[PDB]
């Protein structure tokens, strides 16, 4: 089950495996693209942030994104997604988190990520052309968990390692 931790790297994860990410600092957690119609990055925002514009390096280039975190005590993982190379990023499906863990999976034509509020998370997805060949760059330590053991992954997301 808990295969890792692996150090930050760019690689092509197998389909139907959760990549469980364990960031320590606010910032970009993971990014992945098919180079055609999906660029996804996950940003971790600290507790308690009134609307402000921040700079992030996404896919090698500096981007300005206006972020907020309404929670006083919980972190906020936000997916930013653009659907063409020169498109703008929009924000989707936050996870409010105490344990500071996130996960992403390639499955059935889509990229799945966790969502909602710990300790009662759900999942959400994004349709992604050529989903199986999406390369991911992790910016923090990560673990690999098969989809068959999703219930273990969900437990870690909800309650921590
Ligand atoms: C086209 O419908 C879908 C999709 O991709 O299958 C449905 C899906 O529930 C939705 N996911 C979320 C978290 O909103 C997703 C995004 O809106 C879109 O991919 C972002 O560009 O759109």
């Amino acid at each position: 089950v808990l295969d890792g931790p692996y150090q930050p790297t760019t690689f092509n994860p197998p389909v139907d495996y959760w990549m469980l990410l364990a960031p320590t600092a606010a910032g970009v957690v993971v990014e992945g693209t098919n180079n055609t119609d999906a660029w996804l990055a996950t940003i971790l925002v600290e507790p308690n942030v009134t609307s402000e514009t921040r700079s992030y390096t996404l896919f090698g280039t500096q981007e300005q994104i206006t972020i907020a975190n309404a929670s006083q005590t919980q972190w906020k993982f936000i997916d930013v997604v653009k659907t063409t190379q020169n498109g703008s990023y929009s924000q989707y499906g936050p996870l409010q988190s105490t344990p500071k863990l996130y996960a992403v999976m390639k499955h059935n034509g889509k990229i799945y990520t966790y969502n909602g509020e710990t300790p009662n998370v759900t999942t959400k997805y994004y349709s992604t052309t050529n989903y199986d060949s999406v390369n991911m760059t992790a910016f923090c330590d990560f673990y690999i968990i098969p989809r068959e053991e999703e219930s273990t992954c969900t437990e870690y997301i909800n309650n921590g390692l």
